[PDB]
């Protein structure tokens, strides 16, 4: 049922090695680039699939070129069977790296330094007028080159939505927007089926970094969206910070105060991480947990 068979060759250049990712919206392959001789990420969707996402992904991926923490754009194309985008292949996914950890926790050193990079990548996609709307560990991966193995990359834009018009004015929010992202890391605004803003990506970051440093969220073994929403709406979020650096109270207080229209203070949140590291002699050149 795969769109492309193993060893299938696209535009006489990208040879399919294997499927690496799947789901109702399209498929990701590792391919060999027959020109440059490196392996690449090949994303395909059926030409027939009623919901066409790749055109979104390509537009966002092209707007972000020159920014760090984004895959290099290699190619894109349509035809009778599928559309495709070719981009730089990245390495180990943050979801897998967390799961590999003895306690399913990262050190604070790993956590805070991943935080800085993911926050940069969130500021980046916001700066070109898009929300990610599915910030979660599996949407980030570390590099697979001598030049990138300590760099964290935002992988996918399949759920992104433009929050601006042409001028950089914020779009009117719909009265209701059905939340489409991952239950675990969704803001209370997303659970309430409200138009997501930039703050909702920063909510997802907050929940992700707590899960990194502590190893679980309180609503961990709940897959029912509405249940998870009711737990979050009531949960005393300061509790989440019991075993986090105190500077995170600034992060929490800031994002709790934002609405759909308001531009977040990204430097406030960047400062939380840097001040947290500094208090604790955490250097930028420290091994990540999965090294040694
Ligand atoms: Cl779906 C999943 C769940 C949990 C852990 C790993 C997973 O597998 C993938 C597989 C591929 C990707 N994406 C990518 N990977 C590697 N290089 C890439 N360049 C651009 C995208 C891309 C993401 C998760």
């Amino acid at each position: 049922a795969d769109i492309l068979p193993a060893n299938y060759v696209v535009k006489d250049r990208w040879k399919v090695l294997k499927k690496i990712g799947g789901g109702g919206f399209g498929e990701i392959y590792e391919a060999m680039d027959l020109l440059t001789r490196e392996n690449v990420a090949l994303k395909v969707e059926s030409a027939q699939q009623p919901k066409q996402v790749l055109k979104m992904e390509v537009a966002v991926l092209k707007k972000l070129q020159g920014k760090d923490h984004v895959c290099r754009f290699i190619g894109c194309g349509r035809n009778e069977k599928f559309n495709y985008v070719v981009m730089q292949l990245q390495g180990r996914n943050l979801a897998d790296l967390r799961r590999s950890q003895p306690r399913g926790t990262f050190t604070l050193s790993t956590t805070l330094r991943l935080g800085k990079q993911i926050l940069e990548s969130i500021e980046a996609i916001h700066s070109v007028g898009f929300l990610h709307r599915d910030i979660k560990p599996s949407n980030f991966a570390m590099g697979r080159l001598p030049s990138t193995y300590r760099k964290c990359y935002m992988l996918d834009f399949g759920l992104a939505r433009q929050y601006t018009n042409t001028t950089g004015d914020v779009r009117p929010p719909r009265n209701v927007a059905g939340f489409r992202g991952t239950v675990r890391y969704a803001s209370v605004n997303a659970h309430k089926n409200r138009e997501m803003g930039r703050h909702d990506d920063l909510w997802s970051l907050f929940y992700m970094l707590v899960e990194f440093a502590v190893g679980q969220l309180p609503w961990r073994k709940i897959k029912d969206k509405e249940q998870v929403g009711m737990i979050k709406e009531k949960y005393e979020h300061r509790m989440l910070l019991k075993h986090m650096p105190s500077e995170f109270h600034l992060f929490l207080d800031h994002i709790a105060s934002l609405d759909y229209f308001t531009k977040p203070d990204y430097q406030l949140i960047m400062s939380v991480f840097e001040n947290s590291m500094k208090e604790r002699g955490i250097a930028e050149n420290e091994a990540f947990d999965w090294e040694k």
